[PDB]
């Protein structure tokens, strides 16, 4: 069996019985995070030892545990109780969906706001929005979710249409208490609906769309062994789960000829932010991290068939588990697809007579999730030629605020009095590079101008410069666009046939990065996404830009941390964490369903092929 | 008849009756040049003026001359010679095709350098290159070509793999004279082939990849009237052609409830250029501007259905003159078809219970074209959410070299002894903007980081700032990808129903621009493109961003020309200009046939809409 398969149920099934076994999993625990862990460098000789990482909460208030078991041999490898204040609180529990509204609707102090404003507690919709880090002295080691107000007309109303701004407050799940409500004045709550399928606002659908359809009579070009082991076109890899971060692939090869040649070890969206940039009290805590808080995949949702995922589609429906230890499956939670992709290669030889077109295609492994409002699509590309490539695409409907009468230079109209706060999503893919093998090393390429003079007389060269990152001091690197700043994953000991060393070049979109002041909450809870690249050198624990407890850690932990070791990043199994993200000042179009947004990264074989991977392709029937 | 249809090949024929009955196309003649104009401004009402414009060569050596038709009337409108030392030379000509070559052939200097290296001079290939503006003062007014030799080892060999180094040779193409052979020393010649439809060199092909089928089996959603009127999914366009040009798109409008709202008069590609970056006198001169001297309209090729447009596609088959006057159909020359584009909108709502999903589909406008070794795909983009793309697709074979000895810092290595030079592909894109009429104006809109302090005690705010573009001397930009710079073109006299006026935004892809430097030869012919973004006030003969006779025309014409009249552009009709491009360090993977690589630009609406306007699509059967 492959270390790499998915979890199955009796698997996690089987995490609950150690775990119950092992006085871990009392009626008073609730499981916050459960997932496998990879299998150990050299460790694929031999013998299974299928391991599970568990966050396990516990609702008496007594302290939570960090517990690692083998589901192989039936046993508690570690178990630690964790000290909250000083590691971070677990992640935000589905069971807390509907704690802070439960908790305020009996508050005083907010049916008091409530009545100021002539607004229905029984309408009045609450989210458990995440704390971070703030002035409040004590929030530390407790566990608290702040509440905005959002107005539900009628129980199929979209509440999004009404924020009530003005208005927050502060609760503790353990202790079922509010902590602080918070009323800075009455703004009016926005009248119109948002209510994107009634008719009134959508008009009469049209009829003008023919139907576009797309077939494989054939069936699909790629197999799935194993479970989750895909062979398309000369790739294999495997597709992987995570509660936390979704989709992860494993193992990323390519079959160069007679030989399978590693490409990436490990791919993930390791982290996923959104900080948002309105300075009003109400909102200024604000910071979702959807992956590292809130959980992406556990909130994945399941893909219709013809509708989410359109052709010749297999499904992958992967295992969680709920708060108690049970297996639930999601089901078409994955999708597996190939995509006809246009022209590959393309040339009309006058000289030869020969006319010679080829068609590109592409495997996409993708999946979507809910959180909250926001709605993301995530996307991985394999292609024909080598190249590999990540989309994020951010959809859903927009959080929103009162449109402030005097305007606003952090908050965007969308309808009247409905204001959309200025955030961005930002985004961590973290890349276990495996180029041709473990021996690795990461260049900055930039381009070069010369200047007219000897050696350049009209004044027309330009050239290249790498730098070989060599230290993990060294590796932390931002965009230049202008100068078409990439960086360049090769293997020193692994040389193609004309005596360069094989490579991949990541080439990012050069989107900003994160707009904080520099001494923030969010600059030093997310201080990767302060920059576009880093490099570091691999260590089993080093898992999450943000580290392992991101709700409510105070500034400072992960990357910043891990790179303090300075280690030896040239020609040694390293990881690349690429920062990319979106900037939204939200637009009326964005309103009351915004249209899909994109942002992403590609890598593309750089010298790792010894020519044209495609030219056995064939002429497209 | 819409006064924006396609040229017929009856017009073409009543251009070469009149300019045979007026004098100007006798014999020693040849059209160089010859496209509709459009319609001038307030002309709509009314009456058809067809007017056409035609550069003439005299292959006898007298003055070319400039004539403007009026096929309407059956009239010449205005012919004048031109002294092409002064205003440029005429396009380069299909009929030279073969002409270095030949004239070389016979040349005893060209001949002695083919003997020192046991080459056959029947197999000795020589294209037409583009010779620019250096240092020969005997080449101002006259018509020259340049040439590079390759080998082909027989006749259905690529020659593009056998570069002959160290050699090139200048040519008079009206005198029949072999101006300068120039040698500086022996290169190996290149020695493998490749042939990328020889099984030796492809391996036997792929077996494994079975059909993806895309049909539509009730038709395409669009309509096609009059020729080239299209109508899509409340999109509005004509669909035109010009032989320098290619693909150009007319009267962009989207019609929002009962009203049809205008966004772009006019969208094409009015230059693209290809700067070499060796500096070897052997290639130092070489700067192909495959749109202004070679004409990309007069290459497009005929797309085979299946293989180069796949689906339901719908074709054109424009027409265009030969060198005298007679019409030539390019058949099947333009690709129109929709596309699937994956998730349109998409959200979960947990308090309402609505889930929601609907795709997106794309109108795709697209051709082919070949110029020597490259080919480029053309594909403009219309999409439902009112987003207008541009991509550029770059394949063809390399343009190669031999590879130094000792390595160098401007050519990369192919294979055993074959180089590639350095260059890039600069694209202008012509964009008349019309946003709800003709009165607009371009503001440059940056992120604005702002400082912790007083009013942002959380560190967290960020907002944007918007500058007016006043006059042309103002309107000449650079990319800032750290600092999220676009450019939002709005009419200032049309507002939304949030008193907003209405816009679109321009997102660039902020690649480099031209690296030459910047008292070079090329960055005066093409100073358009040292810069991203220019705004002009619009002119009926202001057509180019590098003038009208671009070949061998000395460093100076078109834009920078064009806006040393600081003109008023606040509230006008103005022209966007965006220069964009791809720079080219060829690796081995695109030996010995490129995968496609690509560049472009989007168009994203910015408050033109009241709300999102793809609310009325249905559900996906
Ligand atoms: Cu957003
Ligand atoms: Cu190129
Ligand atoms: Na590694
Ligand atoms: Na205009």
């Amino acid at each position: 069996a492959s270390p790499f398969r998915l979890a199955s149920a009796g698997e996690i099934s089987e995490v609950q019985g150690i775990l119950r076994t092992a006085g871990l999993l009392g009626p008073e625990k609730r499981i916050a995070y459960l997932g496998v862990l990879d299998p150990a460098r050299g460790a694929g000789s031999e013998a299974e030892d299928r391991r599970f990482r568990v966050f396990i909460h516990d609702v008496s208030g007594a302290r939570p545990q960090e517990v690692t078991v083998s589901v192989t041999n039936g046993t508690v490898i570690s178990a630690v109780e964790l000290d909250t204040a000083a590691t971070g609180e677990l992640p935000v529990l589905e069971e807390e969906f509907e704690v802070v509204e439960q908790l305020l609707a009996t508050d005083e102090r907010w049916l008091k706001a409530l009545a100021a404003r002539n607004l229905d507690v029984s309408k009045v919709r609450v989210a458990p929005l995440s704390a971070g880090v703030f002035e409040y002295a004590e929030e530390r080691g407790r566990r608290i979710l702040r509440g905005l107000a959002f107005v539900q007309d009628f129980p199929e109303d979209s509440a999004w249409a009404h924020p009530v701004d003005g208005l927050v407050a502060y609760v503790d799940v353990v202790s079922k208490e509010v902590t602080r409500v918070i009323d800075t004045g009455v703004f009016p709550v926005p009248a119109e609906h948002g209510n994107y399928t009634d008719p009134e606002l959508t008009g009469p659908l049209r009829t003008t769309q023919k139907p576009i359809s797309i077939t494989q009579p054939e069936g699909p070009s790629f197999t799935v062994t194993g479970g989750n082991h895909i062979e398309w076109e000369k790739w294999s890899l495997d597709v992987g789960f995570d509660v936390r971060e979704g989709v992860v692939l494993h193992n990323i090869a390519f079959r160069d000829g007679d030989r399978l040649r590693p490409i990436i070890n490990r791919a993930s969206i390791a982290e996923m932010v959104v900080p948002y940039g309105d300075p009003s009290p109400i909102r200024s805590w604000q910071n979702y991290f959807d992956t590292g808080e809130y959980l992406v995949g556990q909130y994945a949702n399941s893909l219709e068939l013809g509708c989410d995922c359109l052709g010749d589609i297999t499904y992958l429906s992967p295992v969680i588990s709920d708060a108690f230890g049970n297996p639930r499956e999601i089901r078409n939670g994955i999708c597996m697809h190939e995509e006809d992709w246009g022209i590959l290669a393309k040339h009309s030889d006058l000289w030869s007579g020969i006319n010679y077109t080829r068609r590109n295609r592409r495997m996409v492994i993708s999946f979507f999730t809910t959180i909250g409002n926001y709605d993301y699509g995530f996307y991985w590309y394999l292609y024909l030629d080598g190249t590999i490539e990540f989309e994020a695409k951010a959809t859903g409907v927009v959080f929103t605020s009162a449109f402030p009468e005097g305007g606003s230079d952090n908050i965007s109209q969308l309808a009247p009095g409905l204001g959309a706060p200025f955030h961005q999503h930002i985004f961590s893919a973290r890349l276990d590079m495996a180029i041709d093998g473990f021996t690795n090393r990461v260049e900055e390429e930039d381009v070069v101008r010369q200047t007219m003079g000897p050696g350049n007389e009209r004044g027309n060269a330009f050239s290249r410069k790498r730098t070989v990152l060599t230290r993990e001091s060294e590796a932390v690197r931002e965009a230049d666009a202008r100068t078409g700043r990439t960086w360049i994953i090769s293997n020193p000991e692994s040389k193609n046939r004309l005596n360069e060393p094989v490579g991949y070049k990541l080439h990012a979109h050069n989107q900003p990065t994160l707009l904080a002041d520099p001494g923030s909450s969010i600059a030093r809870r997310a201080a990767f996404a302060t920059k576009d690249l880093w490099v570091t050198r691999y260590a089993d624990d080093e898992r999450y830009p943000t580290g392992d407890f991101v709700n409510q850690h105070s500034g400072g932990a992960g990357l910043p941390s891990y790179i303090a070791q300075d280690r030896d990043i040239d020609g040694q199994d390293i990881v690349v964490w690429h920062t990319f993200g979106l900037t939204h000042f939200p637009r009326v179009e964005d309103w009351p369903i915004m249209p899909v947004d994109t942002v992403g990264f590609k890598l593309r074989p750089e010298g790792f092929f010894d020519r044209s991977p495609v030219l056995d392709v064939p002429a497209n029937p």
